[PDB]
């Protein structure tokens, strides 16, 4: 009751409609990437460097690097919204790669609607050090778009752009895309 067509509207990028969202899939580097909202996938001490995390807290600087260290030995946090400092966004939310990623997405979505955000872009979220199984983490961040629709709760979120490392990885999102096409 949700999902339109698959198509290809740019070299490299595939998208569905899933109620009022477009929800769009590419390969490339995600730090390159303009949007309201960019998702780090880090350690539950949010100070991860290696694979996305490297890459994410190297070009948004030591002030982002601050914020985290900051508000991390203040309370025990799920999540952490930090300004995006050199990334080309207005803010960064640092999520657990090792939790359960429905849950994690579920979290970025209803912050997003917090702040009256558009755009959202994140990586294949637990790929990297968590090492959760590609195929779960492309149906479990699908189905957390879906709910938020079906709750009526998407209003101000109008895109969600997954920007994934390894071309290998963006098959199967594709293929999951796929099964779900209306
Ligand atoms: N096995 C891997 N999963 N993630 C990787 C990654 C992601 C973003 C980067 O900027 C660099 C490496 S390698
Ligand atoms: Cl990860
Ligand atoms: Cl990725």
């Amino acid at each position: 009751m949700f999902y339109g067509t698959v198509s290809s509207p740019d070299s490299g990028v595939y998208e569905m409609k899933i109620g009022s969202i477009i929800f769009q899939v590419a390969s490339g580097d995600i730090t390159k990437e303009e949007a309201d909202v960019i998702v780090n996938s880090t350690s539950n001490s949010f100070n991860l460097k290696a694979g996305v995390s490297k890459a994410i807290l190297e070009c948004a600087g030591q002030n982002v690097e601050r914020e985290c260290s900051q508000q991390a030995q203040q309370r025990k946090n799920d999540y952490i919204i930090t300004g995006g400092g050199f990334l080309r966004c207005k803010n960064i939310i640092h999520v657990i790669g090792g939790n359960d990623v429905k849950s994690s997405v579920s979290s970025v979505l209803q912050e997003c609607e917090k702040k009256n955000y558009s755009s959202i872009c994140l990586p294949a979220i637990g790929t990297g050090n968590a090492k959760q199984h590609p195929d779960k983490v492309a149906e479990a961040i699908i189905d957390a778009i879906e709910d938020f629709v079906q709750k009526g709760s998407a209003q101000s979120v109008k895109k969600v752009k997954v920007v994934i490392f390894l071309p290998q990885v963006l098959d199967v999102f594709y293929a999951n895309m796929k099964k779900r096409e209306g």
